[PDB]
């Protein structure tokens, strides 16, 4: 009965750039939802499709995790049917959408004194597009502690869930 290991997927020390995100799909272990619901330090949790107490009572073939790092202001730029920064340029997300969104602060580790220019962005897609390619089209963000609260650096994390013509694999 081992994990599935979301220790490395929350409190990873490094994520990554909205333009390269990482997914890492999970099967073959059993998951807890329920303590993701009541860590009650999220800034951000919604749960898209099902709610998420009875998410630990159901199972799923596939599920891909990825992770972001993004600003303040445009942690409400993440929805279905919509448009954004992100919603055109960085992460799109489609319309039937039953996988679920964390978002949390970040400013005490991806921001520091000085600057943080970590982060790099697709100034200038279809859902799920990991975009990788006279100026550069792309900008890096400006962190400090001292920038505001819609400059902040969050973090989010994206379930997303499927159920396909495998054995199902993810259980609680």
């Amino acid at each position: 009965t081992n994990l599935c290991p979301f220790g490395e997927v929350f409190n990873a020390t490094r994520f990554a750039s909205v333009y390269a995100w990482n997914r890492k799909r999970i099967s073959n272990c059993v998951a807890d939802y329920s303590v993701l619901y009541n860590s009650a330090s999220f800034s951000t949790f919604k749960c898209y499709g099902v709610s998420p107490t009875k998410l630990n009572d159901l199972c799923f073939t596939n599920v891909y995790a990825d992770s972001f790092v993004i600003r303040g202001d445009e942690v409400r730029q993440i929805a279905p049917g919509q448009t954004g920064k992100i919603a055109d340029y960085n992460y799109k997300l489609p319309d039937d959408f039953t996988g679920c969104v964390i978002a949390w602060n970040s400013n005490n580790l991806d921001s520091k004194v000085g600057g943080n220019y970590n982060y790099l962005y697709r100034l200038f897609l279809k859902p799920f597009e990991r975009d990788i390619s006279c100026y550069f089209p792309l900008q890096s963000y400006g962190f400090q502690p001292t920038n505001g609260v819609g400059y902040q650096p969050y973090r989010v994390v994206v379930l997303s869930f499927e159920l396909l013509h495998a054995p199902a694999t993810v259980c609680g």
